[PDB]
């Protein structure tokens, strides 16, 4: 189960959070940006969930 | 100077007005839609003026 859920984790969003996202979806026009919300201290803290789990 | 303008006028706008434009200039993001006002009242009377120029 472990290293089940550290695959799907990295298949998923990888290990880090960029800052600005770039957005294709309907209904939007072509392309927006959008902003996250204090990506720093989630990658951080993701980096130390993930030496929690390895160990 | 009637056949130099003629001629400018097909080089920049052509002889008709689309009712939505697309802008792809700095600073703004990557491609957003921009909306005329009126257009085919001004089609109408950009056809009245190209056909009394050729007259």
């Amino acid at each position: 189960f472990e290293v089940a859920f550290l695959l799907i984790q990295w298949y998923i969003y990888g290990f880090s959070l960029s800052a600005v996202y770039t957005c294709k979806r309907d209904p939007c026009p072509h392309q927006v940006d959008c902003f996250l919300s204090r990506p720093t201290e989630k990658t951080i803290f993701i980096i130390f969930m993930l030496v929690v789990s390895l160990v």
